[PDB]
């Protein structure tokens, strides 16, 4: 685990692009046309940052519990909210409107996925429960999943097969789904404590995710196969959000030890170990197209253009 036995580091350029001091950031989204950093508070505050502005140019009126989710839609000029109180909440961004609310789960909701081309939302929830939501049928739930014997933490929609998505829960596994049918494709173990995170590598040449524990591990998951193909080492406390970068050859992991962890993508070799002194990491976000990353902290939230 040195340099007789690992490569050269990669070269990162890492520029702070915005630092916006706040209560507990629990989620992030980048826009993907304007210059917009997305962040949900514990405070239930949801805001809208111009990160070539460094100006707060938003923010909607959610509830005064968390809201642990919030997601733009661009071809709807919304973002779309959830809350502790159990509602999703649908905003237009141009307007600043609440246009639509319904009653979604029968406790907090965790996490919120965005499908690229159909009409739909997914939602998970400390019900144990993931939800899809069609927004062109009155946001009436086409679908329940059910086989979480926990709190499902995340869930993200497969890049590559938009039928397929994958959940995170606080009962030590990742499920595998799809949008036909309500009982899992598979299950993926190995996680020692509940997962938190799961994130999919968006390039076509392996069929990889990304899941972070409170075990303090990261995982790597071949989900043709259904192996752990590495287990990553370092945090000091539980991990909670994972990305592969799209842009970057890095994964990039943060934790409850206040750190953010750059590692290499094929390697796995440890680039980089970062606290800002924002104390604990909730969440990140990344964007196709671009080397910007948002992060949410207890202390706030801020960008970095990375490379
Ligand atoms: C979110 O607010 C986090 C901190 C409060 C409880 C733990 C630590 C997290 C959660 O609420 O799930």
């Amino acid at each position: 685990e040195n340099l007789y036995f690992q490569g050269m580091p990669l070269r990162l350029d890492i520029k702070r692009k915005l630092t916006a001091r706040s209560d507990r950031v629990k989620s992030v989204d980048l826009h993907p046309t304007e210059p917009w950093m997305l962040a949900s508070l514990y405070n239930g505050s949801v805001c809208v940052w111009n990160h070539e502005t460094q100006t707060l140019v938003k923010t909607f009126e959610v509830c005064d519990l968390p809201v642990r989710a919030a997601k733009f839609v661009a071809r709807k000029n919304w973002v779309v909210t959830g809350a502790d109180d159990m509602q999703i909440r649908v905003f237009n961004y141009n307007t600043l409107e609440r246009v639509h609310m319904f009653e979604a789960h029968s406790d907090y909701i965790r996490c919120i996925a965005v499908h690229p081309t159909q009409p739909f939302i997914l939602t998970s929830s400390d019900d144990m429960l993931i939800k899809l939501w069609d927004w062109d049928k009155k946001w009436s739930c086409s679908q329940v999943f059910e086989g979480h014997t926990h709190y499902v933490m995340q869930i993200v929609i497969n890049p590559k097969d938009n039928n397929q998505f994958a959940s995170a829960s606080l009962d030590r596994t990742i499920k595998v789904w799809q949008l036909g049918s309500s009982s899992p494709n598979f299950t993926l173990e190995g996680h020692e404590k509940g997962v938190n995170c799961i994130d999919y590598y968006s390039g076509g040449d392996k069929p990889y995710l990304i899941s972070g524990a409170d075990d303090r591990l990261v995982k790597i998951w071949d989900y043709q196969n259904k192996t752990c193909v590495q287990t990553l080492e370092g945090h000091a406390q539980n991990v909670s959000c994972a990305s592969f970068h799209p842009e970057l050859p890095i994964i990039i992991t943060g934790s409850e030890d206040g750190t953010v962890r750059i590692w290499h993508s094929s390697t796995y070799r440890l680039e980089s170990t970062l606290n800002y002194g924002m104390e604990r990491v909730w969440c990140v976000a990344s964007l196709r197209g671009s080397n910007n990353v948002a992060l949410g902290y207890d202390e706030g939230s801020i960008i970095v253009k990375l490379g």
